[PDB]
């Protein structure tokens, strides 16, 4: 089992070609909706369907027989995002495909930093055989513009874009540490375009990068995907009942 | 639940005890009787602990399980391992040590040994032993100075370069951010700078402990480290001899 070493998922995200991703909030979606979704996914061509969302309870319960059901409705990898919590370190269920870990290294607590990495693999494999673990994409992630939510919860502070002396640490960082993946995100506003091309070209190759938050029209994702990023998420957009007029337009 | 990663009572004793010289004994080099003679000294000093470290490992633990609690029926001092990560396994370990220092090598070119060793490690945890006799981690920033191509070889590690503070200031950012435990400054072939010790006493949280080793032979060289900031002056060759109780009296007093 990889585990922390690139694996199946990691390999299929570097070599699928760059484009929009759909974010299921698990927790808001009802799981009908979210199987609805997940078939018409794979017939746009997206790489992955991502279950994600910063609040979640009961996780294990909903969360085993909700990915469950969305693998019965796509071939495509499922994997997860949440934030972790002191205790339990980051949330988990067989069947997943992988877990997005990030490693907010914007946040002014070290937890969040990333000592839930080593609370999460001190408990692994705990309650789920090791041959059936999720596979796990070390990722460094970073938020952008007010955001008291993000902030209360995992101490996260806005990232500087007044110049590219906070960027540039992050850089080296994500290079050194060699992570998988770099996730920027924004709730309130939009991540600079610019900001994702300065993080294109100071990545290496084989890591990949992803830009979300408020991406809601088909020109936002070519905006994110010619600056660089390779894969541009969105969640809220589909949070409605013309759901299919709104994924046709973003994925056209 | 054993504390590991979280701050416990080895960190606590490392924070709150005077400054001063720690001696390293390879376990793999020392004669246990030699170590068992040792331990009883270094417990009169106040020591602030004993460190077990080495560079070269084999049949780590059934080497190691007896020869630990051989130091520790000797001496009060709580008992810390520091030795390098090997792929597969990641950091060695056995029951009945009170800590394991882990480094975190953030000069290295192998991310392995920047960081993924830790991750391996905790994977593994708790396997052979039960998580209630498990040791204590103490995360530490673990950097290099001066050539080493027995590091560089092994470890990926490339000496820190004191030209500019550039390099020692991102790493400094690292230990902040991160929340490291500890820094250790280590020079194989050379010594650390104690300017450098100081830019990193300087930069470091109060909590945060900062130990400098490498060709530590001399009284002198510890007091200059202490001055400079270091809480803790390791040494281990120096006492690698017939003579080591007079080597230890310089050195200590
Ligand atoms: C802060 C961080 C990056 C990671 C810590 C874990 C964490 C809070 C994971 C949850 C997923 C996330 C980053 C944001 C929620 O919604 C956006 C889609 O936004 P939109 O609805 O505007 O499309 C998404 O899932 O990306
Ligand atoms: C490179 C690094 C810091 C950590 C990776 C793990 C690693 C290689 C651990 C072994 C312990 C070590 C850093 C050096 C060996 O001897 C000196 C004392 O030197 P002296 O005989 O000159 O007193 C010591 O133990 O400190
Ligand atoms: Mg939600
Ligand atoms: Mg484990």
């Amino acid at each position: 089992p990889p585990l922390w070493r690139p694996g199946r998922v990691l390999a299929r995200l570097r070599e699928h070609q760059p484009g929009p991703v759909h974010i299921i909030d698990p927790f808001k979606v009802p799981v009908t909706e979210a199987v609805e979704k997940a078939a018409e996914l794979t017939r746009l061509g997206f790489a992955a369907v991502l279950l994600a969302s910063t609040d979640y309870e009961s996780f294990e319960s909903h969360m085993e027989p909700y990915v469950a059901a969305v693998k019965a409705a796509t071939p495509l990898p499922v994997v997860l995002h949440f934030p972790p919590r002191p205790g339990a370190g980051f949330p988990v269920v067989r069947g997943a495909d992988a877990l997005l870990l990030p490693a907010l290294l914007g946040s002014g607590d070290d937890y969040f930093v990333w000592k839930s990495f080593l609370e999460t693999l001190a408990a692994f494999p705990g309650r789920i055989p090791r041959e059936e673990w999720p596979e796990l994409l070390l990722t460094v992630a970073l938020t952008f513009g007010e955001d008291p939510r993000t902030g209360d919860l995992l101490g996260t502070v806005p990232v500087s874009t007044a110049s590219t002396e906070e960027i540039d640490r992050y850089l080296h960082v994500a290079r050194a540490f060699g992570f998988h993946m770099v996730y920027l995100y924004s709730r309130n506003e939009h991540v600079p375009p610019e900001v994702v091309r300065h993080f294109r070209k100071g990545l290496g190759p084989d890591q990949v990068l992803f830009v979300s938050g408020n991406v809601r029209s088909g020109r936002q994702v070519t905006e994110y995907l010619d600056s660089g990023a390779d894969y541009v998420g969105f969640a809220g957009a589909l949070e409605q009942p013309d759901w299919r007029s709104a994924l046709a337009e973003i994925a056209g």
